[PDB]
């Protein structure tokens, strides 16, 4: 029979738990994404942004400074109407120099999968470097430092 | 040519935003995962877990007292393998559960998104109802309360 329970999220199944598959999951990505903006809007320290090409909102944001002080792009997302026309790579490397400019800080954060083979290339070519951390996550740390 | 920008998330356009559509975007996904993760491990009043049938992870599961005092399901996703199925009403009963237990409250809070008609009817026939209230995302809350 069913044998529901819950388990904490540790090293043991935060990846497993990562790759939940929820494909054309449409209803649960609407709650999933006001639940995004429910945390950013109550976080003094946390921002959501519409990304836009005129008009048409394309993508979605969220970043911002964390403790100590690093400040992070958290989510960062391409609608898929929109996607593998440069949108990405455009609006990431104006959010980058927004967020120079906003804070007096030289260096952006974010984290990455090891199988996100696209996200890391972009982020690579914007200038994003691997600098050997681990995210609470477990995931990979990039950086970008800006001279 | 392309005009980017980014715009504060308002009543204006937040009901666009939840309404991006990332529908195939497997790896986004992940680091959308990965994202929630991180931010319910820094953050002492949230909860992540892991929703198993035995040995499979099933769903995903995110909770917790809010200010002032709300307990709230902030989170909830059944694996698309295994949608259809009862898993969501048995492990959404069995997490509501949990969580009056854990807590002093026999009050349970979540909000849902007008057009989720699946998910009203799976929390309605669990028990909870619409209480008049308007979440800061705009979704409309509803409650369960204990007797």
């Amino acid at each position: 029979g069913m044998e529901i329970h819950f388990e904490k999220v540790t090293s043991d199944n935060r990846k497993a738990v990562e790759n939940l598959q929820v494909f054309a999951e449409q209803q649960a990505f609407i709650e999933s994404m006001a639940e995004n903006l429910k945390e950013s809007d109550q976080f003094p320290e946390w921002e959501s942004a519409g990304i836009y090409d005129g008009n048409q909102l394309i993508g979605y944001a969220m970043y911002g400074r964390w403790q100590d002080g690093r400040v992070w792009l958290d989510r960062f997302l391409i609608d898929q109407r929109f996607q593998g026309q440069g949108y990405g790579k455009a609006a990431c490397r104006l959010l980058m120099l927004k967020l120079i400019e906003k804070y007096q800080t030289n260096k952006l954060y974010l984290s990455v999968y090891d199988t996100n083979s696209s996200a890391i290339r972009l982020y690579q070519q914007l200038g994003f470097v691997f600098n050997g951390e681990l995210d609470t996550n477990g995931e990979r740390v990039m950086e970008w430092t800006h001279q």
